[PDB]
């Protein structure tokens, strides 16, 4: 998996038939190599229709998700293995090449206490079996580290690496998010250096979830480190600029993040492509 | 109020006789002008004792708090005023010069929706009552903007500024926190510039609540902005280095933030002092 | 004198009838407010022609120069005055509103020693009289600080400020250059802050003379300081991407600075615009 | 060679008996692994005295120089070889482990033209010769890139690496300077990344030659790239704070650079120590 990507939420929150087409056509109009397709309601996604659309527009894809609370692997690992295996099935039917995201828990998961060894044991056994199922399907399996307000289990790149190393599956990769690294990494580039050869997917996201290039992420440090470790994964723009006010509660966003999704695709995709070139990413 | 401050959390977050002695003498060993005292249990504070220790060490003080849920001003403004007024009576007894912090709601407050006009009506009237009560005691009243995960009402400097102008008191100041601006401000210095008329207090906190100078906050942009608007207030360090594991739920940190408090105090107060000199912060 | 500007060197430094139209038409095409016209060989300037082009394309102009060695003001102030007064004449005929740049010495000036009392007295007397000649014409007069390898007299913003105060003329402004500031200012924002009373003109130039936004200049600090001091003048793009190799010696530049002037124009101009909008530079 | 170093110029540029003592005791007092010994006037450097001091204080050493004009290698390669070999003889006698710096030319060298093939031909043969002499003495040989105003031949790390690869000698390393990279590298970390195969020595110097951490150098990007390429080498502090006013012409510095070598050693070495530990520079 290598090239530039855009998250489908730049257009669509749902994945009905038309939403799928509008997002896929848009990502192709912006010359992306990948679209990242969110899986929120597994019954509702038509895998054959999505595969046809991708073929029409010469686009590749990865899927992402967040485990629903009944499937949180830290307490209910068997429900997680079922839900992730189900997700991997529809990913592989779609033509996607990986499932990534918060594949290990929730984005409002707290126990109130530091993460325990019994929790990390459930995670290890849950992710071990599903990545296995991913391997039988030829898919890769990602783990996105997120900030301490969303999850208590995987916050820093170091914790994601330690999880991957314990499972021992060569088809699991570490997935980092510049919005979350901005809070969690002691110097954002240190997240990328810790991940090193496990790092195969990035969410390139401004510090306010707006337009990359216009916030607090130290993009030179980020691209310095991706270049120095020889990064050859996917760089996917993640922004909240097209989120309606209804989505507020699910994403903890209470006021507009940018002027509009048009501005974010125009300027944010070109910024990521021009920084990639300055630092000879994929060179 | 002008000068350098350190939050008492660097030595404890209880405020019994012993914790007060340890924190106040600690802040004096480090040549601070101010200590920031958190008011967590109003019936338990020995205000007279604190006052005598402050005079003994020649230390000045600000008080800060977070409103408990029964008193969140957005939904229960009468309860907010009764609590804020009692906290102000304690601050004045100790000899503090201001009450600041999350004085309008909680740090775990959500409605699931963006802030509505009736919630701001409630905030405006509750803070205008209590700012008046603070005025009768000779104290100033502060509003600290925090990030979207802790609160949905006052996130950006502009919001804080617009709320001050609505209340129309002359003893209310805006209070910014670089850890929170690192998420909420579209370029951190834009927060300081927006508040140029009302900014009188800063929390100088690193992007991970660790040691200032060793994270992702753009300190040169922060200090340039403080210098250019002619900042005339307090620069208080805030870090979670002294926080034991048992506090993890109340602060949502599940990983140590630094080596030890002694290191944060040593390295962080020196960094802030050196950046202050470089940018001529107090003349 | 307010808005965005591009230096004519983006097209060519020659200013015959062909070069002026191309440069002025090019500057209009990119929506600029000002073009900076270099005055090099004075007798080859048709100024009525240039004034016609300007008012046809709706463009304003400032003129810039460097003193040639026999007119260096530190040692030959009378020759400085006559040369400056002659540049001011043709600048006025063109309808430019200001003459700026290294109006006080050379870009290869060096005595081997720190600048002396007597050298500054020569500068003062020379610029004092030429600034008065500019006043009768309606022109403003600028002093551009440059780095220690090009000049030994005006390197820092505070030097420029002290010189302007010394001269006592109300029509001289400080001109600063982000490329030179990157070497001379102890934290680039401190030059902008120090000049805050007299700063009316900027050279927005990347650290390698390439494309602004793709080097080592800390643009968030630059723009934060501009906004916070309430900057009102012109922001002019300076870059060497159009210079042929025969210019190498004249600009101490031994390798290409970028991959073409069209790229620097398209990407660099839009970067200065988006940054200005982010920090709300012009309201 | 591996560890932290400091330039003897922080104490003196003369290397007589008491300056050698002053500087070596001084470096040892700040816990340095290395001291960099300038070689300027060869017949006055006592080698037995210097070697004895180094072993008493547990200090290792590198020597450095600039070629005097009669021996610039680009135009007089036989003369360069003589001067380099004699300097190498002194360095070996002192106990030093390498000769580095501007070993291919001068710091006010310029033809007025971009560098030519024939010039690089002379460098290649002269450096080939003397690096083989250095090999006979058990020394490595360094080449330091400097900025376009000091030298027209070796400005970017890329040029350094190409030269090193042409000569083909297993004891030549690349040596970079953050002060010079801040001008020459399009994004400062790109130079470190370009040299990843041959980078074994850094001058850690602020953008104004003052105190590292209080200027314009992007230290997070610098230390990140160093970490990510797995740097094993020397991080040597370089600053002009201790240099008398009579030395202005040699270093093109016309005004004070910081506030004294004392503050520069104290705060700068502290800043490099803390940055080095943040990014885990040596494991
Ligand atoms: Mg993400
Ligand atoms: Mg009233
Ligand atoms: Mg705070
Ligand atoms: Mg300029
Ligand atoms: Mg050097």
């Amino acid at each position: 998996m290598q090239g530039f990507g855009v998250h489908a939420m730049m257009w669509s929150l749902n994945w009905d038939h038309e939403s799928a087409r509008r997002a896929i056509a848009g990502a192709a109009d912006y010359g992306q190599d990948f679209i990242e397709i969110p899986l929120v309601d597994l019954p509702s996604v038509d895998t054959a229709h999505t595969r046809a659309l991708l073929e029409k527009y010469g686009l590749r894809a990865a899927c992402s998700l967040v485990l629903p609370e009944p499937a949180w692997a830290s307490v209910r690992p068997e429900a997680a293995v079922a839900h992730l295996n189900a997700a991997l099935d529809k990913a592989a039917e779609m033509g996607a090449e990986a499932l990534t995201g918060v594949t290990y828990g929730g984005t409002s998961e707290r126990t109130g206490f530091p993460p325990t060894q019994a929790e990390y044991d459930n995670l290890t056994r849950a992710l071990s079996q599903s990545a296995g199922h991913a391997k039988t399907l030829g898919l890769q399996f990602g783990i996105e580290a997120v900030n301490r307000y969303e999850n208590h289990l995987v916050n820093s790149a170091e914790q994601a690496v330690a999880l991957v190393e314990r499972i021992g599956a060569d088809n699991i990769f570490v997935h980092l998010d510049t919005f979350h690294m901005n809070m969690e990494e002691k110097g954002i580039a240190n997240g990328i250096i810790a991940a090193h050869d496990y790092l195969k997917y990035m969410h390139m996201s401004e510090s306010d979830r707006g337009t990359p290039g216009f916030g607090n992420v130290a993009w030179d440090a980020v691209f310095a480190a991706l270049a120095a470790i020889g990064f050859k994964g996917v760089l996917t723009l993640e922004s909240f600029a097209a989120m309606p006010e209804e989505m507020a509660g699910a994403i903890s966003t209470w006021r507009p993040v940018a002027s509009g999704a048009d501005e974010v695709l125009d300027k944010g995709l070109a910024f990521l492509r021009d920084k990639a070139s300055q630092y000879r990413i994929f060179g």
